[PDB]
C-alpha cells in the first residue's frame, strides 16, 4: 500500500483560506500539451483567487458586523467574481502538480495586488450603492495588505 | 490549513491496481454533488478502462510480446472502448471533495468484465485472431491477479 510520492505540500493544505491564493486544477485535454493544459489550470487557479475574495466578501456580508445596508443576491455575489477577477494583478504561478491517477494538473496561484479602479469601476456597473462599492472596496484592499 | 478528512486512498496511487481507477469531476451549476458525483465515477470507471488499456500497451511493448501484428497508439487509445463497455461489478470505493476548489473525486474498482464482450469489442476494432486471443488473456489475468 504504497503512497504517493513527490507530492507538493500545499496540495496537502486548503491553499484557498489565504484568499489571494487559488488552487485548480484542470483535467488534460487530449490534443493539448502538458504545457498548455498548465495555462488552462493557471487561470482556473486565478479565476478561484477571485472567487475566494468574493466568499470572504459574502461572509461578511452575512456577518453581524456588516454595514451594507443594500441587498445583494446570492446571484449579485456570484457576479462580483468577475469585476474583481478583471482588476487581480501581478499573479505569480506558486507551483503545479500532477496527480499520477488521471494525470491531471494543478495550480497553485497568488495575485499580489489589484487595480482600486478597476475594481471599483466593475463594482459600480452591477448595480451596487456608492456606499457598498466603499465598503467593498475597501475589503478586498484590507484583505490584500492583509496578506503578507 | 492541512485538509483534514483526506481518504488514505486519495494519497495513493490506486491506479496501479489496474482494476481500481480515480477520477474527478468539477463542481458545475445546475449539477448538485450528488450528480458530479455520478459523473466522476463514471471518469473513474473509465481510468479502470484506461488503465487496462495502458497495461496491455505495456506488455505490448515489452520484450516477451506475442503479437505480430502492429498496434498503433491511436488502436491502443480506441481499444479503451470495447474494454469499458466489457466491465461489469464496477462498485464506488469513495468519494472524496477537495475543500480548495470543490473538486469531486472518486474511487471505483471494477470486479469484472464480459469475455464475450471484450472479445467482440475487439475483433470490430480490426486486430487478428491471435491478437484477440492474447489481450483477452492478458484482461483475464489483470482481473484475477486482482483478487
Amino acid at each position: 500500500n504504497s503512497f504517493l510520492q513527490d507530492v507538493p505540500y500545499w496540495m496537502l493544505q486548503n491553499r484557498s483560506e489565504y484568499i489571494t491564493q487559488g488552487v485548480d486544477s484542470s483535467h488534460i485535454v487530449d490534443g493539448k500539451k502538458t504545457e498548455e493544459i498548465e495555462k488552462i489550470a493557471t487561470k482556473r487557479a486565478t479565476i478561484r483567487v477571485a472567487q475566494n475574495i468574493v466568499h470572504k466578501l459574502k461572509e461578511a456580508y452575512l456577518s453581524k458586523t456588516n454595514r451594507i445596508k443594500q441587498k445583494i443576491t446570492n446571484e449579485m455575489f456570484i457576479q462580483m467574481t468577475q469585476p474583481i477577477y478583471d482588476s487581480l494583478m501581478n499573479v505569480d504561478r506558486l507551483g503545479i502538480y500532477i496527480n499520477p491517477n488521471n494525470e491531471e494538473v494543478f495550480a497553485l496561484v497568488r495575485a499580489r495586488g489589484f487595480d482600486k479602479d478597476a475594481l471599483s469601476e466593475g463594482l459600480h456597473k452591477m448595480s451596487l450603492d456608492n456606499q457598498a462599492v466603499s465598503i467593498l472596496v475597501a475589503k478586498v484592499e484590507e484583505i490584500f495588505k492583509d496578506s503578507v
